[PDB]
RNA sequence: GGUAACUGUUACAGUUACC
RNA sequence: GGUAACUGUUACAGUUACC
């Protein structure tokens, strides 16, 4: 597989998450919520092409955030 | 709107977490396009919104770290 | 339209903010 | 109606992953 390709999925799991927690607490606008639903079904699709769970993948993006942002 | 100024500052603070990858060659090719993507937008939505990037993704910082403390 | 995701340019319908 | 961003749809041209 491509290195790249698996962990540009696995942020962006991570930050879909992300902006779920802010709208799940009511302090998005509703074209971020529009945004949220177009990406939550394009990374279903991504997930399914590259065969990996989405909650595995926002665990090991979390990961990949917090080793970057601490460097 | 305070949430219109919200979804703009974490738009602006999670485009620098993205920015981050980028930079370190740990991204592909799609990823690089929407950041270019997200990177006129949010200039875009800055004038309009009358705020600065610099301010707004330090403020985004602070309301990502808050929502996750959680 | 190979599957999946996306980008640039264009149009329409619409959403949100602001006037 | 306008400015900005976006969502859906569409036209043209592309990018990446997939032995």
């Amino acid at each position: 597989s491509d290195s790249n390709t698996i962990t540009s999925f696995q942020v962006d799991c991570y930050l879909w998450h992300i902006r779920k927690l802010l709208s799940m607490r009511d302090m998005c606008d509703a074209p971020f919520d529009d945004r949220l639903r177009r990406d939550q079904k394009a990374l279903k699709g991504r997930g399914s092409t590259l065969g990996l769970d989405l909650r595995v993948a926002t665990m090991e993006g979390k990961k990949i955030v917090e080793d970057i942002l601490k460097s």
